[PDB]
Formats: C-alpha cells, structure tokens, sequence
C-alpha cells in the first residue's frame, strides 16, 4: 500500500512493551537542501548501545535504525534472528545510472 510499512519499528516498540519498556528515537537531517536525506539513532533504557540508519526520509532511516538495534539484541542474546522480521529496503546498483 502507499503508506509503505512498518514491520521492524512496530517490533521493537513491541519487544520493549513486552518487558516494560518504550523505545527512544533521535534524527538527523542531511544533504542536499532540494534533495534531502535523513540519518537516525534509536536507544533503549538499560542497555548501553544505539542502532543507526539513514534514506531519503525518516520512516526507512527508523526502520534501518531499528533493525540495527534489534541486530545488536541477537549480538547479546536477547532477541532470536528467527523471530524479526525484514527491514523492507535495499540498496541502489553498484553500475551506472546517468541514463
């Protein structure tokens, strides 16, 4: 649908309501002024590390935020990789793209 989606920010926010907790989210507006770009941090109370993303817009640079977080939550052991789910992006051609 047009709204796009929201499957591993809805996880995270689940995954911390499930132990009593809330999510925090920070952002960062970058590059160009007529082309803008956007970079995000994403914390929990408790735990030490900050899962970060960036895209042309604040929704997939907190859905790459959030995946990254919900990474280090299997890098620790508190979340299993069989239970999250895709961050719904994928990068650009390594090749030529001018025409």
């Amino acid at each position: 649908g047009s709204s796009g989606s929201s499957g591993i920010k809805n996880f995270l926010y689940a995954w911390c309501g499930k132990r009593k907790m809330t999510p925090a989210y920070e952002i960062r507006a970058v590059g160009n002024k007529n082309r803008q770009k956007f970079m995000c941090e994403v914390r929990v109370e408790g735990f030490n590390y900050a899962g970060m993303g960036n895209s042309t817009n604040k929704k997939d640079a907190q859905s790459n935020a959030a995946r990254d977080f919900v990474n280090y939550l299997v890098r620790i052991n508190e979340v299993k990789s069989e239970e999250v789910p895709a961050v719904g992006i994928v990068p650009p051609p390594s090749g030529p793209s001018s025409g």
